[PDB]
RNA sequence: GCCUGGCGGCCGUAGCGCGGUGGUCCCACCUGACCCCAUGCCGAACUCAGAAGUGAAACGCCGUAGCGCCGAUGGUAGUGUGGGGUCUCCCCAUGCGAGAGUAGGGAACUGCCAGGC
RNA sequence: GGGCGUUAAGUUGCAGGGUAUAGACCCGAAACCCGGUGAUCUAGCCAUGGGCAGGUUGAAGGUUGGGUAACACUAACUGGAGGACCGAACCGACUAAUGUUGAAAAAUUAGCGGAUGACUUGUGGCUGGGGGUGAAAGGCCAAUCAAACCGGGAGAUAGCUGGUUCUCCCCGAAAGCUAUUUAGGUAGCGCCUCGUGAAUUCAUCUCCGGGGGUAGAGCACUGUUUCGGCAAGGGGGUCAUCCCGACUUACCAACCCGAUGCAAACUGCGAAUACCGGAGAAUGUUAUCACGGGAGACACACGGCGGGUGCUAACGUCCGUCGUGAAGAGGGAAACAACCCAGACCGCCAGCUAAGGUCCCAAAGUCAUGGUUAAGUGGGAAACGAUGUGGGAAGGCCCAGACAGCCAGGAUGUUGGCUUAGAAGCAGCCAUCAUUUAAAGAAAGCGUAAUAGCUCACUGGUCGAGUCGGCCUGCGCGGAAGA
RNA sequence: ACACAGGUGGUCAGGUAGAGAAUACCAAGGCGCUUGAGAGAACUCGGGUGAAGGAACUAGGCAAAAUGGUGCCGUAACUUC
RNA sequence: GUUUAUUAAAAACACAGCACUGUGCAAACACGAAAGUGGACGUAUACGGUGUGACGCCUGCCCGGUGCCGGAAGGUUAAU
RNA sequence: AAUUCCUUGUCGGGUAAGUUCCGACCUGCACGAAUGGCGUAAUGAUGGCCAGGCUGUCUCCACCCGAGACUCAGUGAAAUUGAACUCGCUGUGAAGAUGCAGUGUACCCGCGGCAAGACGGAAAGACCCCGUGAACCUUUACUAUAGCUUGACACUGAACA
RNA sequence: UCCUCCUAAAGAGUAACGGAGGAGCACGAAGGUUGGCUAAUCCUGGUCGGACAUCAGGAGGUUAGUGCAAUGGCAUAAGCCAGCUUGACUGCGAGCGUGACGGCGCGAGCAGGUGCGAAAGCAGGUCAUAGUGAUCCGGUGGUUCUGAAUGGAAGGGCCAUCGCUCAACGGAUAAAAGGUACUCCGGGGAUAACAGGCUGAUACCGCCCAAGAGUUCAUAUCGACGGCGGUGUUUGGCACCUCGAUGUCGGCUCAUCACAUCCUGGGGCUGAAGUAGGUCCCAAGGGUAUGGCUGUUCGCCAUUUAAAGUGGUACGCGAGCUGGGUUUAGAACGUCGUGAGACAGUUCGGUCCCUAUCUGCCGUGGGCGCUGGAGAACUGAGGGGGGCUGCUCCUAGUACGAGAGGACCGGAGUGGACGCAUCACUGGUGUUCGGGUUGUCAUGCCAAUGGCACUGCCCGGUAGCUAAAUGCGGAAGAGAUAAG
RNA sequence: CGGCCGCAAGGUUAAAACUCAAAUGAAUUGACGGGGGCCCGCACAAGCGGUGGAGCAUGUGGUUUAAUUCGAUGCAACGCG
RNA sequence: CGCUUACCACUUUGUGAUUCAUGACUGGGGUGAAGUCGUAACAAGGUAACCGUAGGGGAACCUGCGGUUGGAUCACCUCCU
């Protein structure tokens, strides 16, 4: 739907504590989600096992109770924190005088309100015409009450029939738009993959990922706030890790447990850099009180992009309270098994998660020196020109020894097609 | 020919303001009242009897434009009729022609009948 | 006081115009009711007679074929029931094809289903229409069925359609208002005609007496704004100093004070016109009003102006007013109801002319003067873009030489430091003192793998005559893709 | 409505092959169906035969193509035996 | 097995079975303005109606409304 | 699910690919016990699906045989029809032009074919709406009435508490 | 139905399913008269007065009030208090205003009796406009009327009064709900569905500016906030047309046009090392899949290809075909309703007619003309057909490149789809050739033949025709050009 | 799970992986009993006087600032060290 | 020798049976330890227990019927067979 709801909206919620479905939902998580949508909770409803109604999702005395209570409270909407079918939205918005909506929709409209991005609009309006489109069929009766079935002629097919396919015609020829978005980013993904720099992505929950983590690392400004979500497009800059070189990091959209499955699709046709990423990067935050039932959300977000399989440092936040943890720059083993905990809030550990960067970064634990060529004055201005080794030092026999390692360069370049008919070395 | 009281005309060039001025001519206060009347208590109001006292206030007169108020000519908006271009809008001939400003005017004038030179 | 009256001409024929009641101009319903005719088609039932080639399976009756304490267990085979099977006659009708003005108002051809049964068939009979009969379909009851056929009431009724037949002359509408079991009908009124009366009646214009609240303006009022001024009260920086202060704060002040807009439901103003009344010429076949006879119309259309609604869309809708079409031809706008000119009594192988035009189609200027455009503009299109071209008033510079191009000089400190033998702008800064001002930048863009180089402030530039921009304006240009 | 491809109750029932009143061919008997002559286009109808592939056709194996008899063996799930 | 003769042959209808109800015979019920007749020359192991549909397993809870059946303490109640 | 809107629900199968099918899950918009619930051998011109075989259904048609169609002789209709000297395009127009305007093009007549158009023929559209139209059906619409039922009076008498 | 404002264009009047609000009463005082009186707002000093009371003073005719909506009014007050009261009287009413009428409204004054005031005088309701209901039919009271032979009386009339959410408010009647997919009649494109027409809000496409996004770097690539256009092209609006008839999706067959171009050609920019791309310009000559599911356009998928364009053509095409779809009558399930029945639910089943006059095409003739009549061979004004591409190899592993990879030049072969011809080959067919064979009948019979059974069934097959067979081709050039 | 039986409900035959240092039996000594018995104590009863709402003093639940120093916390801390 | 017939390996077709992995969903293990609900059993465990079998709890468990002991206990001052 092109309409999304207006913030600042009366509204109440009907959260039963076990709503089912898993029960991987937290009221405290729909209290940051309802906050930032402009939802008016008057009154929030807790119950204890309403069972599943296939007219309401809720006890048919509960639907007269909420809408006694939505009649009492003076809130416009309703909302309900596990799904509502399209029937079962339809069937409770009977009962009470003001409209409903759920939390399909409330995602959805949570994607409008933090979008400020043509990109993201496009995407957020793919998304919702297609939950909108299972949701529509409810409402495409009342529109045929006017027509009163009449069209029998023309379309062969019955009435109404042929307005889901102007609705599919609608939504073939936004995919259409969408697709010409993400044909753009690849033309830059083409030089993006120059082979030079990795392409690492920043994934994890609204509030957790941290997207201020670019902030620490390259000092630049970006949206980041407590409102639930509020960074839809990604944003890259060019961050030079001394140990990696040149790194290209994005900020994908953080994402909550339960996600809607369309939303993850939409985010995704944005988002490919999550699709794309060489290096990923996932963070937890302990505000939830099960940092693991976060942890195992974002991996099913993964598992939808297929971006599951990546090894990954996991970076924390929280921790300025905590401090269970100071950066240490020591390597027990060259792989040096752990999982970063500084955050980027109070700037915790810059050098130490350099080090757990040296792990990304491919190395030889041996690190023979490669073969240089004779004229260190040209090997220095052609330094001087690309990259300047970080430590070079003078060696034994007038030779000159780097620490940067590069043998197969060396063989590539150097010594490769060369006739070597003096041969004053074999 | 002056100053006062009434009853009108005209109702801001008429009003308000500021400063002055006048007293048995008048007028206003003022003096008394379990008297005629009179307060939903109220001789601040209304009456009645009248002398002292004063123009303080009021009242009237004079100056003062500080504001009110009136306000040209010219220009402009509009519009009647014919004609034209015809972005919803105009333009031309022609007849009528504002409001708002502006220079300015502006502190009234006049009748009738009684009390005082 | 009023209201209705006051001896005011009628009556009967004949002819015509209306209205009422009858079939009431004419044709045309679906239906309703009444009395009959059909069960030779069909549906059920009754009575009495027929048919079912062939082939197969085989029940019961089992005469009976073992054994257990006894039960369980369990032992041979003649017959000929079946809403049995396969399949002709027979009955039906599942798919396809042809036919569909056929051979046929449901058939033909290939395949199909039942065919000893709740079968089929012949001959009679019975049940009759709001009735029958129904293994149930609103099936069937003579190619007719949510109620047969025939005659009657019957020319039912039909605010609905269609048609309405000879000639000429004169006038000539309306598609509005109010009501409606009413919206497509009707009644009254307005508009048309015919007659009879009547006064400078009516119109146009001039002059005169009005009243308003429209346009337009304006912001005092009702609201709606913007800015500047700003402590009343509270935010409150001091504040468990409210401190009868540390201040009223380093915030809005609230009315308020100056300016600025906006209004259909605002008005301290206020037109043009329109309306009403009066007088007066001139004119118009009393054009006006009243009464009586006869209507039609009460579906309007477009354009102009003033608006509502929509999207300042619609050949949209709904109003007020005018014009045209309707109901008006002719000339023009290529063709064209409503747009422009003009209102056709007839004829002429006569002139003038409006709108519109004068190169050919195609009547008339290859007319005159001056100017503009170079696109075929003319001959579809906006925001915007541009040394297209033409005009106008200004500004700077210039014979201490206009504007170009052009080459050289344009350098220490100021390579001094700071991501480091790049330390200097390319990550940033300290910087403007000048030495040696024809001239010299601790520079605008750069570049070199730092360290060279580039253009320009000044000079000499011969050539030299005008030169650089802006504004306003006429006509062009690009923006500019359809089957 | 017709000199109409439909409908119309019973009876008789030869030969050969065949279970048979199926069917093929014949008896006895009756007929060639009241417009013909050419030519041998498309197209239409009813058929015949098809290389290779074989349901790819199509809404769907619609239609067509196949199998088909008698004798002897042999025969599953389930079962109301 | 029957059926929409003449666009529907079906999952429709029927069916044997099962229950519920009425019905004592001059039966109930029906066609009859009535006589009569069918039911039936039958007699509750019979008839009529309604529902379901062989078989196997079964058919839970509820009489609040409406109907039907039984009862009236009182009230209301026509003609007269 | 002859029932589930969403829905092509989710899984597993069968295919290269499966909205069908089959089997599970229960989240029954809107199953449920003679308005019958669940199964069921046999049966079905029943509904849906999957195989083997087989083929002109198909790729993609080809040839052949007969009946027409063609020509010749004889007999000899039909629907329809305001009149026609009956092109195309673009525009206009009661808004889809053989007929108007402009332009291109076009000697005059058949015969055999195809159907793009003559808003082609057939049939006062069947869809929609109106008529202070009609029929039939239903009920808790109004007004009645058959039918059932209740009392009184008559037909209809006597005697004893 | 009534009242008030606006639209309503300064007389009045004026419509819409246009914008805003009220009434279906109240008071015997809130009426009449006489007399008196004058507000809302803040400030100052003061009680449990402080923003809220009540004082003493300071602003105005009034920002107050009006029984209640709105507008017009209002100081002589209509506003507020007191006293006395009942004119909230009866009969009439010159004259107006407003309506088509029925009616509604104002009305000085006359007459008879009241009230208040000394008097002038004023009063026939409320400051005004809403607060209402005709007629019929009945009820009650009075009456100076009539009363069916007469005297009465019932009954009627006149006068006063009563009974209507007759609210659909100019009111059919005392009294009235639904269904029809079983439907039928008379009309209407006066009125919706399909298509065409207007429009273009939406849609799609393009441009204007450019905060941004881009490894630094608005325009390589997209572009927020806003703006302007184009098209008829999607959703809509309208109702001009079509209801005495314009067949509805899809598929099959057959097409044609536009260029907003999918492939193939030519370019520009690139954040284009090569390969491969992105974006834009020019360019319409040709080309632009097969299947599974399902009725599908769609969609999802599997696998092709150089690509499997986007639209118009009545969302092309039913006198061309289909009928899965919808769109009838049978049945069932879920839900709604007491029910008949219903469903922008589902499911199974369910009649698609035309002999071509005209234009139009596709083929093929006749007549006359072209100037004496013939028989030939041609020029070419015009017109049509044809215009596609892949894969491999050389150049060359060269250019390009750190590698991985790997050339828009220039040559050669080889195919796919398409069109044309042909029948030498390979095949098909071949009822008009030969043979085998089942059943029967005939020619006397054996033998040999023939008829019939689909050509009886087959097996083969010549000519001819034909594809699945083989040949051939879409070119190279040349001229004028588009972007460049 | 398979077999067999059963109309079902279920019966019978009857494992495995995985897990633990135990699981159990009878006795002993205590503790405890909303088990029984006998007793005792202002424990109850029979009485007398108080506490539970006004100034001293103590702690905590606890607040506050510079601290409101530390400890004592049912009975057996709370006029306590 | 060629040829033919029997036997037969590879192989192929149909139809079954048994093993192993796996098959959304679903049924049922001991368990780090605190924020985590009731009290069924052990005392007569506060309704004696558990044994079979049904139905209900939808927390252990409750209740019906039969069984078993692997069950605790013998009374308030208080006129009279
Ligand atoms: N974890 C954590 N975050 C903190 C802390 N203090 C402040 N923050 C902020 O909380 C974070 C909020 O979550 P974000 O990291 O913004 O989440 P995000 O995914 O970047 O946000 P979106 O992309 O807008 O959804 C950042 O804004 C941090 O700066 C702290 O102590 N811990």
């Amino acid at each position: 739907m092109f309409d999304r709801y207006d913030a600042g909206e009366q509204a109440v919620l009907v959260h039963i504590y076990f709503t089912q479905d898993k029960d991987m939902e937290d009221l405290q998580e729909f209290e940051s989600l309802v906050s930032s949508a402009g939802v008016e909770a008057l009154q929030v409803i807790t119950g204890s096992r309403k069972a599943p109604h296939p007219k309401y999702f809720v006890g048919e005395g509960k639907a007269v109770e909420i809408a006694e209570a939505v009649k009492a409270t003076g809130a416009s909407v309703v909302l309900f924190d596990h799904a509502l079918s399209p029937a079962q939205e339809r069937n409770l918005e009977r009962l009470c005088e003001c409209r409903v909506i759920d939390r399909t929709g409330l995602i959805l409209d949570i994607f409008a309100q933090r979008a400020r991005t043509h990109e993201g609009k496009l995407q957020v309006e793919l998304a919702q015409l297609r939950h909108l489109a299972t949701r529509l069929v409810r409402g495409w009766t009342h529109l045929e009450r006017q027509k009163g079935g009449i069209g029998l002629r023309g379309p062969g097919e019955t009435q109404l029939e042929t307005d889901r396919r102007l609705l599919r015609n609608r939504i073939v020829q936004i995919q259409s738009r969408l697709e010409r978005v993400e044909k753009q980013r690849e033309q830059g993904r083409q030089s993006r993959i120059k082979a030079d720099v990795p392409t690492v992505s920043l994934v994890g929950y609204t509030n957790a990922g941290k997207s201020t983590l670019f902030n620490r690392i390259t000092e630049a400004r970006v949206y980041a706030a407590d409102q639930l979500f509020a960074t839809l497009d990604p944003t890259l800059r060019r961050i030079d890790v001394a140990d990696v070189g040149e790194t290209v990091l994005a900020d994908t959209v953080g994402f909550i447990r339960h996600l809607p499955h369309d939303l993850v699709a939409a985010f995704k046709a944005t988002l490919q850099e999550t699709r794309q990423a060489t290096l990923l990067l996932h963070v937890i935050d302990a505000a939830d009180v099960r940092v693991q039932e976060n942890i195992e959300a974002v991996n099913t977000v993964l598992e939808e992009i297929d971006a599951h399989e990546i090894p990954t440092l996991l970076v924390m936040n929280k921790i300025d309270m905590l401090e269970d943890f100071e950066p240490r720059i020591d390597r027990d083993e060259e792989n040096k098994p752990n999982r970063v905990w500084l955050s980027a809030q109070t700037g915790a550990g810059i050098p130490q998660l350099f080090q757990a960067l040296t792990e990304r970064l491919s190395g030889e634990v041996a690190q023979h020196t490669l073969r240089l060529p004779p004229q260190e004055g040209r090997l220095r201005s052609r330094f001087y020109q690309l990259q300047a080794i970080e430590k070079e030092w003078m060696e034994e026999d007038g030779s000159v020894s780097l620490q940067v390692r590069m043998p197969i360069v060396d063989w590539r370049r150097l010594c490769k097609q060369e006739p070597a008919l003096i041969d004053y070395l074999i």
